[PDB]
């Protein structure tokens, strides 16, 4: 209603909306030397922190804030449980910087009770490609909300961005902010649907009875392309031209170096699962899914959802419909309870038939100091973790 922090930030006003014609920043000409060299201040009794991500101990810390802290469902049932490895995975992508990774400690415990984290990436947004921040991973400890800390750390974390020169930023949440460039809901594709009702994530009724609802949802263990299998190093070059050509399509999107190809796509167990075909040394389709479990609030049968989350996906020996069955395929055979997808790029054109339901909320995609026209999710060409 009020937006007292986010009405002095360079983003649209609620009411505010660019045609196609107007693409450039709310603020330009930007001097790095003018930009502030003090930290900002927090309450006190409080200091901040730089996370090593690399050392195991501080990656320990940030993890353990966001199982106990990070977000949950709207009807807080789950809360996601980012494993240590996979923050690993999305934090030190190339060229990361380690004083993006910000912590806030309590001075009086030394404990970790803030998190904000910024990794930089080359956005394409409405064709134009601009050097940007990559935000994500905000976190302010259960016991500290409302206080007006996450302005402290979304102010903390844009001086350190300046200082490397650079002044937009890419960032979602499920929050209504000033103000989205596209709005994206959710959608779900049941794996082990017993569990998923014993958790309560799904439902029956009487025309879908327990035996029904598994056979709805039972899948055929045979891939539609049958030589996907998992990418290798030796994949990188075809990768990068494969998802490349596809993602110039859409109005927002990153470009990916070959380095970030490798980094984004090279499978690790239980963070990133990517599979290719290969077809006279070329790389013709891609399916790949990362690993976010969600801790099951209460339950005392199961305590995490396995859940596989829709990456980048693209096919040119096959339908998208058939590629994204195998994609659920694969997301089976490596144990998964669960697929999820956004209805960005090609994937709201097979939900109904590949048998998704429709979720309970939208992911909202914005930008920083940035005025454009915004666009349906289906021009949506970016997946942030
Ligand atoms: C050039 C470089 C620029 C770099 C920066 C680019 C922007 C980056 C922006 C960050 C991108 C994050 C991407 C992700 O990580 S999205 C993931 C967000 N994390 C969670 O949802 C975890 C669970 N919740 C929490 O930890 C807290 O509730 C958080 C920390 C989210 C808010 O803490 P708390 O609830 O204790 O509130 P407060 O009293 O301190 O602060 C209230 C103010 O904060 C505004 N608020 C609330 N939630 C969000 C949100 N998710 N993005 C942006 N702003 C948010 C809110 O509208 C209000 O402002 P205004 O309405 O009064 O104006
Ligand atoms: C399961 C589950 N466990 N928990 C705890 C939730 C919230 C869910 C729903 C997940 O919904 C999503 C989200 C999705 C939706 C909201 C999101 C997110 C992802 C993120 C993570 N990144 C994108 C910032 N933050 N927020 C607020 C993104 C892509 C999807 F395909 C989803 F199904
Ligand atoms: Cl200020």
């Amino acid at each position: 209603p009020d937006y007292k922090f986010w009405y002095t930030q360079p983003v649209p006003k609620i009411n505010d909306e660019f045609n196609e014609s107007v693409n450039e920043p709310f603020i330009s000409d930007n001097k790095v030397e003018d930009v502030r060299k003090d930290e900002y201040k927090l309450p006190p009794g409080y200091s901040w922190y730089v996370c090593d991500v690399k050392d195991e101990k501080d990656r320990s810390e940030i993890y353990t804030l966001l199982t106990d802290n990070y977000v949950e469902d709207d009807d807080n049932i789950f809360r996601f449980n980012y494993s240590a490895e996979f923050l690993l995975w999305a934090l030190t992508s190339p060229n990361y910087l380690k004083t993006w990774h910000i912590g806030v400690k309590y001075d009086a415990s030394n404990k970790l009770i803030g998190f904000i984290s910024a990794i930089p990436t080359d956005i394409c947004i409405h064709k134009r490609t601009i050097k940007m921040a990559e935000v994500n991973f905000l976190c302010v400890h259960k016991t500290l909300r409302s206080k007006r800390l996450a302005p402290v750390l979304i102010k903390e974390i844009t001086r350190r961005i300046n200082l490397e020169n650079i002044w937009q930023a890419i960032y979602t949440a499920g929050v209504y902010l000033p103000k989205p460039v596209s709005d994206a809901r959710y959608y779900h594709r049941s794996i082990n649907v017993k569990k998923l009702i014993e958790i309560g994530f799904s439902s029956l009724n009487s025309r879908l009875t327990m035996s029904r609802a598994i056979k709805l949802y039972r899948v055929e263990d045979t891939l539609n392309i049958k030589n996907m299998r998992l990418m290798k190093k030796k994949d990188v070059e075809g990768v990068h031209k494969l998802l490349g050509s596809y993602l110039e399509q859409f109005n927002l999107y990153a470009v990916f170096t070959k380095e970030e190809i490798a980094h984004w796509f090279l499978p690790i167990e239980n963070v990133i699962y990517t599979y290719v075909n290969e077809e006279n040394g070329k790389i013709k389709d891609m399916i790949s899914f990362y690993s976010l479990p969600s801790q099951i609030l209460g339950n005392d049968k199961y305590s995490t959802l396995n859940a596989a989350y829709s990456f980048y996906n693209v096919t040119t020996t096959a339908t998208f419909k058939q590629l994204m069955q195998d994609a659920i395929l694969l997301a089976k055979r490596n144990n998964f309870d669960v697929f999820n997808a956004l209805e960005v790029m090609q994937n709201k054109s097979v939900f109904e038939d590949l048998k998704f339901g429709e979720g309970d909320g939208s992911l909202k995609y914005y930008l920083y100091n940035w005025k454009c026209a915004s666009f349906a999710p289906a021009h949506v060409g970016i997946v942030l973790l």
